[PDB]
């Protein structure tokens, strides 16, 4: 079972979790990575409900498993806040263009 489902992409909670640490870490560094600067901020004009206050910042989950290391970031997105709390998993994937739908 996925405790988050992207589209057609299952992610578990560890997967949310090590794709999280991963982008808060360079936020803190003041670093990014890929030709799209990932991680960057996130503004929340589709409304969705985040318990957590902003600011948000978006960061690239991988199907794969593996780290988002620069090169394509797929459809998917984890979001976290300033303190580190994660916000929610979204996706381009059924949104158009570059809009977004949550994860479920
Ligand atoms: N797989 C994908 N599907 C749709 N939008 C994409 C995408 N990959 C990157 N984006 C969006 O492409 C635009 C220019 O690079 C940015 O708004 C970016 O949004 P994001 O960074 O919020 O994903
Ligand atoms: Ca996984």
């Amino acid at each position: 079972a996925c405790d988050y489902t992207c589209g057609s992409n299952c992610y578990s909670s560890s997967d949310v979790s090590t794709a999280q640490a991963a982008g808060y870490k360079l936020h803190e560094d003041g670093e990014t990575v890929g030709s799209n600067s990932y991680p960057h901020k996130y503004n929340n004009y589709e409304g969705f409900d985040f318990s957590v206050s902003s600011p948000y910042y978006e960061w690239p989950i991988l199907s794969s498993g593996d780290v988002y290391s620069g090169g394509s970031p797929g459809a998917d997105r984890v979001v976290f806040n300033e303190n580190n709390q994660l916000a929610g998993v979204i996706t381009h994937t059924g949104a158009s263009g570059n809009n977004f739908v949550e994860c479920t």
